[PDB]
């Protein structure tokens, strides 16, 4: 089975995504990097990004993620402290949800990724 799938498939990430998005704006150490940002495109987004990051789907239908956070990178001061901030409230968010600590945990290996991590921060 696939993390997507022991997750809870759909309506998991989609339930998963939108608390997200509400933790995260009401997050001070980053809420601010959406100030410009549609909400909407984002978390659908998010959700066709995950369904893939989970291993639901074999590719994601967007942007890179290098070129996606290269704006935020090099005029916004975007850095590891963020990063840091984005990972721990996505896991928070699952927490919350009832997502039992082993799959929180496989979570947290994608999230915090070199291959993620290195391409979101131009790095
Ligand atoms: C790290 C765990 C991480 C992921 C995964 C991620 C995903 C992601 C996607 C799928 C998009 C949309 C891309 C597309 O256009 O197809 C996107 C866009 C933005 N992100 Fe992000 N992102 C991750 C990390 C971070 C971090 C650490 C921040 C800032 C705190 C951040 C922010 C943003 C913002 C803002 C956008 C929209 C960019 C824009 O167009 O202005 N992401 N992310
Ligand atoms: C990026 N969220």
């Amino acid at each position: 089975s696939t993390l997507y799938e022991k997750l809870g498939g759909t309506t998991a990430v989609d339930l998963a995504v939108d608390k997200f998005y509400e933790r995260v704006l009401q997050d001070d150490r980053i809420k601010h990097f959406f100030a410009d940002v549609d909400m909407a495109k984002q978390r659908a987004h998010q959700k066709a990004f995950l369904t893939y990051a989970f291993g639901g789907t074999d590719k994601y239908d967007g942007r890179y993620m290098r070129e996606a956070h290269k704006e935020l990178v090099e005029n916004h001061g975007l850095n590891g402290e963020h990063f840091d901030a984005v990972a721990e409230d996505l896991l928070a968010t699952l927490k919350e949800m009832g997502v039992p600590e082993d799959l929180i945990a496989e979570v947290a290996a994608v999230a915090g990724a070199p291959a993620h991590k290195r391409d979101v921060l131009n790095q």
